[PDB]
DNA sequence: ACAGCGGTTGCAGGT
DNA sequence: TACCTGCAACCGCTG
């Protein structure tokens, strides 16, 4: 008969460097049988609202909660799934669990912003202690934009200069087993059901299992620390990585892929940006940033800096970045992208493998990018960021829009000279187009000297192959070394129409 | 002041 | 091999 510790789960689903979560656990064990502890993690159906989540990305949160509750299991505790909005959910299981203190991650998104507020100041109506903790990025944007003289640096190199001249906090270990804690007495729910805060299974998390494709990367605290331990065992690979020598259509992940499980939080970008150090300290020969691993994890924090100060980093209208360029509508060429029925079997084994497996390569994320964009087909940013938005397993919101905006031109980027051809830039590290082939198993019996461009072999041929253009496979729905040099022109007249305001 | 430099990952043609 | 200059040219940051 006793007060209740919350610890709110939303990003951060991981007990290895949480101090949100052992800060609770800390205070618990601090007064033993004073206390009970509610790990809680609200399902909230208001994110459907601000997010699209495709099959693949909810089955890696039901294999993450799942796995949190294990390992949280092994603490003698367990995980709290409540359903419901937090703006309603909350009033009641403050007063019914009689919470004194409540802990979360902070995080930068609008959706978040406005919840965490809205959450902080019924705390204070209703006496409930909250302290909050930033380990979701190594950086508190705040404190960059902060020592910036109140704005984030809008490029790269600046932003090392600022943080390099901060303090790395500690990387914390697991949370202590829990001495003397019984399971909390079954509240108002819990009494109408036993099961009512349970893990949600695959039927009650994933509505259409018919999306599903292979369950390459399965979610989870424990997969990201094993992936990660996987990825750090070739010391040399680690220290020399250098991001534009990695192929982007390699059959294989030339890459880490810790991505999703950095995402959701599995993983502690702190945590790994001191593996990596550690590492670079004992290999003499070693990258430096921004092509180096680390150089990559501070991309991350990179983008999560600017977003953290433009509400509307999301979209062109009312963002401080983004270059105001009229992109044209085109559903149709929207549909063929979406999909992979584009007619460049490079573009489309890209987008395939993204919709099947819900991962794709930087360099191949880069190509559907400029291609859907300034390349060719000259659609919104704001389109193809749906798309990524549903398919994708590291969906971040900030990470999203700000690469959109760089391969688009809008932000950061501004080369728009330089733009990817989609029948070349596969070619270099698939001379053979194996990874055509296997995403695009209609075209797999083309010979490689024709396999990036269909469209240049014979109506005889194409019987050959077994695959003719139109019916088996569609023909290319616009022609890159024409349309790619009519954007260039339109590229540097938008970019007038914005210098001139300024 | 305007002007040189650097900028995660262009392409084609060349050595 | 890994890097050579054309292409006609962007931005932010620097002194
Ligand atoms: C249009 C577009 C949209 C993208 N959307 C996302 C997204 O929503 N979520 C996401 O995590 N990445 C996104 N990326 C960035 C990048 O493609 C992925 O982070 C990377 O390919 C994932 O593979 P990896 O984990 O093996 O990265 P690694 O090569 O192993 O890099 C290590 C870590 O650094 C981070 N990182 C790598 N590249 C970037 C970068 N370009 N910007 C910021 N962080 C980076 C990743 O979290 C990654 O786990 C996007 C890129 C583009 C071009
Ligand atoms: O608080 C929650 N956040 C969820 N978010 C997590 C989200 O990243 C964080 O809540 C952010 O802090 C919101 O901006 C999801 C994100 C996804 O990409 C996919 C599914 C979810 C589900 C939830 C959820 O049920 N509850």
């Amino acid at each position: 008969q006793r007060s209740t510790l919350v610890h709110w789960f939303r990003k951060g689903l991981r007990l290895h460097d949480n101090p949100a979560l052992s800060h609770i656990f800390t205070a618990a064990n601090a007064a033993p049988g004073r206390y009970f502890v509610r790990p809680i993690f609200i399902l909230d159906p208001g994110i459907l609202d601000w997010m699209q989540v495709g099959a693949n990305r909810w089955r890696f949160l039901q294999q993450t909660l799942e796995d949190l509750d294990n390992q949280l299991r092994k603490l003698n505790s367990r995980l709290f799934v409540v359903r419901g909005k937090p703006a309603e959910v909350f009033p009641r299981i403050f007063k019914s669990w009689r919470v004194e203190m409540l802990t979360f991650e902070t995080d930068i998104e609008p959706y978040s912003v406005t919840r965490d507020a809205a959450v902080q100041k019924l705390a204070k109506a209703e006496g409930v202690r909250v302290e909050t903790h930033c380990s979701h990025t190594i950086y508190n944007p705040e404190l960059v934009i902060a020592k910036n003289l109140g704005k984030a640096p809008i490029t790269y190199q600046k932003f090392l200069g600022i943080v390099e001249q901060l303090k790395v906090p500690k990387v914390l270990g697991v949370p202590e087993k829990l001495k003397n804690m019984p399971t909390p007495p079954k509240d108002e729910v819990e009494q109408k059901d036993s099961a009512a805060y349970d893990c949600p299974t695959m039927k009650q998390l994933v509505k259409r299992p018919e999306e599903l494709g292979p369950n390459k990367f399965p979610g989870g605290e424990t997969e990201a620390l094993r992936r990660m331990e996987e990825s750090l065992k070739d010391e040399i690979w680690v220290a020399r990585f250098e991001k534009p020598n990695t192929a982007p259509n390699s059959l294989e992940p030339s890459t880490t892929v810790l991505s999703p499980y950095l995402k959701f939080g599995c993983l502690s970008a702190r945590l790994f940006n001191q593996k990596l150090k550690e590492i670079i300290k004992r290999q003499p020969k070693h990258s430096q940033p921004p092509v180096s691993l680390i150089g990559q994890l501070m991309w991350r924090e990179f983008y999560y800096t600017v977003a953290a100060a433009e509400p509307n980093f999301d979209r062109m209208l009312g963002n401080v970045y983004c270059m105001q360029i009229p992109w044209q509508e085109h559903p149709d060429h929207l549909e063929a992208w979406t999909h992979g029925r584009t007619g460049y079997p490079f573009i489309d084994a890209i987008m395939r493998q993204l919709r099947q497996e819900g991962w794709i390569h930087n360099l191949a994320r880069h190509a559907v990018a400029c291609f859907l964009t300034r390349g060719d087909l000259w659609i919104s940013w704001e389109e193809g960021q749906r798309v990524f938005e549903q398919l994708l397993l590291d969906q971040d919101w900030a990470l999203n829009a700000g690469n959109w905006m760089w391969l688009s031109a809008s932000a950061f980027f501004h080369q728009y000279f330089r733009v990817y051809s989609p029948v070349a830039f596969g070619k270099k590290t698939d001379p053979q187009g194996h990874y055509i082939r296997k995403y695009v198993p209609e075209l797999s019996k083309y010979p490689a000297g024709c396999i990036y461009e269909p469209w240049k072999a014979s109506l005889v041929d194409q019987r050959a192959y077994g695959c003719v253009l139109g019916t088996d496979y569609p023909h290319r729905i616009v022609k890159h070394e024409v349309v790619h040099k009519e954007n260039i022109k339109r590229m540097g007249a938008a970019y007038k129409v914005n210098r001139e305001v300024r």
